[PDB]
C-alpha cells in the first residue's frame, strides 16, 4: 500500500532539482537611469505614495494544512 | 495497491528537474531610461499612487489541503 | 492494482523536465525608453493610480484538495 | 503502508537540491543612477511616503498546520 | 507504518542542500549614484517618510503549529 | 443590477424556515433490547472493532469557497 | 449593485429560523436494555475496541474560505 | 454596493433564531440498563479499550479563513 | 460599500438568539443502572482503558484566521 | 466602508443572546446506580486506567489569529 494525495516523491537520482534562478534588476520603482534633465517636475508631485509594498522573492513555501478525524488500526 | 490523487512521482533518473529561469529587468514601474528631457511635467501629478503592490517571484508553493474522515484497517 | 486520478507519474529517464524559461523586460508599466521630450504633460495627470498590482512569476503551485470519507480494508 | 499528504520525500542521491539564486540590484525605490541634473524638482514633493514596505527575501518558510482528532491503534 | 503530512524527509546523500544565495546591492531606497547635480530640490520635500520599513533576509523560518486531541495506543 | 450565483435570498415573511427534526433512537450499534438469553456467544468474538466511527448530526454547515481575481470599478 | 455568491440573506420577518431538534437516545454503542441473561459471553471478547470515536452534535459550523487578489476602486 | 460571499445577514425581526435542542441520553457506551444477570462474562474481556473518544456537543464554531492580497482605494 | 466574507450580521430585533440546549444524562461510559447482579465478571477485564477521552461541551468557539497583505487607501 | 471577515456584529436589541444551557448528570464514568450486587468482580480488573481525561465545559473560547503585513493610509 503506497498512497499519496499531494506529493513530491522521488525514488532515484538527479530528480526534481533546480539550478539557476536569474532575476537581475527586476524591480525599479520610480527610478531613472542614464539621463540628462533640466528644470522638469517644477512644483510637481511624484510617487511612490499612499499604501504600497514591493517584494522580491526567489524561493518561498507558505503551505497550510487541515487534518481532522484520522483513524488507524493494525492487524487483527 | 498504488494510488495517487494529485501526485508528482518519479521512479527514475533526470526526471522533473528545472534548470534555467531567466527574467532580467522584468518589472519597471514609472521608470525612465536613456532620455533627454527639459521642463516636462510642469505642476503635474505622476504615479505610482493609491493602493498597489509589485511582486516578482521565481519559485513559490502555496498549497492548502483539507483531510477529513480517514479510516484505515489492516489484515483480518 | 494501479490507480491515478490527476497524476504526474514518470517511470523512466529524462521525462517531464523543463529547461529554459526566458522572459526579459516582460512588464513595463508607465515607463519610457530612448526618447527626447520637451514640455509635455503640462499640468497633466499620469498613472499608475487607483487599485492595481503587477506580478511576474516563473514557477508557482497553488493546488488545493478536499479529501473526505476514505475507507481502506486489507485481506480477509 | 506508506502515506503522504503534502510531502517532500527523496529516496536517492542528488535529489531536490537548489544551487544558484542570483538577484543583483533587484529593488531600487526612488533612486537615480548615472545622470546629470540641474534645477529640477523645484519646490516639488517626491516619494517614498505614506505607509509602505520593501522586502527582499531569498529563502523563507511560513507554513502553518492544524491537526485535530488523530487516533492510532496497534496490533490486536 | 510511515506517514508524513508536511515533511522534508531525505533518505540519501547530497539531497535538498542549497549552496549559493547572491543578492548584491538589492535594496537602495532614496539613494543616488554616480551623478553631478546643481541647485535641484530647492525648498523641496524628499522621502523616505511616514511609517515604513525595509528588510533584507536570506533564510528565515516562521512556522506555527496547532496540535489538538492526539491519542496513541500500543499493542493489545 | 441584482446578481446571485448560489444564494438563499428571502424578501418576505415565514420563508425558508424549518420546524421539526425528529430522530429518536436512530443509531444502535451492537446493542440488544428486550431479550432472554442463555449461554450464547461462548468463546466468541463480537464487534464493534477495527477502525470505525458513528456520528449523529442534526444541522451542520461545512461550506468552502475559493475567490480569486475580483476587480471592481465605480462610475467614470 | 447587490451581489452574493454563497449567501443567507433575509430581508423580512420570521425567516430562516429553526425551532425543534429532537434526538433522544440516538447513539447506543455496545449497550443492553431490559434483559435477563445467564452465563453468556463465557471467555468471550466484546467490543468496543481498536481505533474508534462516537460523536453526537446538534448545530455546528466548520466553514473555510480562501480570498485572494481582491481589488476595489471608487468613483473617478 | 452590497456584496457577500459566505454570509448570515438578517435585516429584520425574529430571523435565524434557534430555540430547542433536545438530546436526552444520547450516548451510552458499554452501559447496561434494567437487567438481571448471573455469572455472565466469566473470564471475558469487555470494551471500551484501545484509542477512542466520545464527544457530545450542542453548538460549536470552528471556522478558518485565509485572506491575502486585498487592495482598497477610495474616490479620485 | 458593505462587504462581508464570513459574517454574522444582524440589523434588527430578536435575531440569531438561542434559548434552550437540553442534554440530560448524555454520556454514560461503562456505567450500569437499575440492576441486580451476582457473580458476573469473574476474573474478567473491563474497560475503560488505554488512551481515551470523554468530553461534553455546550457552546464553544475555536476559530482561527490568517490575514496577510492588506492594503487600504483613502480619498485622493 | 464597513467590512467584516469573521464577525459577530449586532446593531439592535435582544440579538444573539443565549439563555439556557442544561446538562444534568452528563458524564458518568465507571459509576453504578441503584443496584444490589453480591460477589461480582472476583479478582477482576476494572477501569478507568491508562492515560485518559474527562472534561465538561459550558462556554469556552480558544481562538487564535495570525495578522501580517497590514498597511493603512489616510486621505491625500
Amino acid at each position: 500500500e503506497w498512497y499519496s494525495f499531494l506529493g513530491e516523491a522521488a525514488q532515484g537520482a538527479w530528480d526534481m532539482w533546480r539550478a539557476y534562478s536569474d532575476m537581475r534588476e527586476a524591480n525599479y520603482i520610480g527610478a531613472d537611469k542614464y539621463f540628462h534633465a533640466r528644470g522638469n517636475y517644477d512644483a510637481a508631485q511624484r510617487g511612490p505614495g499612499g499604501a504600497w509594498a514591493a517584494k522580491v522573492i526567489s524561493d518561498a513555501r507558505e503551505n497550510s494544512q487541515r487534518v481532522t478525524d484520522f483513524f488507524r488500526h493494525g492487524n487483527s
